[PDB]
């Protein structure tokens, strides 16, 4: 395996688990709005659940930039404080 | 999940893949010699395969403590250079 895959695997299960998200539509490249059909309030929920997974309180300016699984994976995998 | 579980998952599959190792005997608590029936030279091979998994040079002095799956998970999950 790999650390990036470790992160991607947990992000995938977090996003799939969201009640509004069709888990069968989720890919490592899925964009929350354009692919998964979420609205702005939904994205806040998913990102917070991602923050829960890695115990990582993300500053608002960085957290608003996370709109897709690649965005989330790229930010978490480079953050040495992800748990 | 967790970083420790991410490590444990990769260590488990590395050890199971060892031809000398009966995968059905492998648990998160398995001791390489006493539980999996390996000898001292086998343990050297297993540690190297762990070094491969996390792209991590473990010094010989640190390798002396890695005799079991709990030992390996603890050492790797606390080494911030594990990949």
């Amino acid at each position: 395996g790999s650390h990036m895959n470790d992160v991607l695997t947990r992000v995938l299960e977090v996003v799939k688990n969201f009640e509004k998200v069709d888990a069968s539509k989720v890919t490592p490249e899925s964009h929350f709005v354009k692919d998964l059909g979420l609205n702005s309030l939904d994205v806040v929920e998913v990102v917070f659940a991602i923050e829960q997974e890695f115990i990582l309180d993300i500053p608002d300016h960085d957290a608003e930039k996370i709109q897709s699984i690649p965005d989330a994976v790229e930010y978490i995998a480079q953050n040495p404080m992800a748990k």
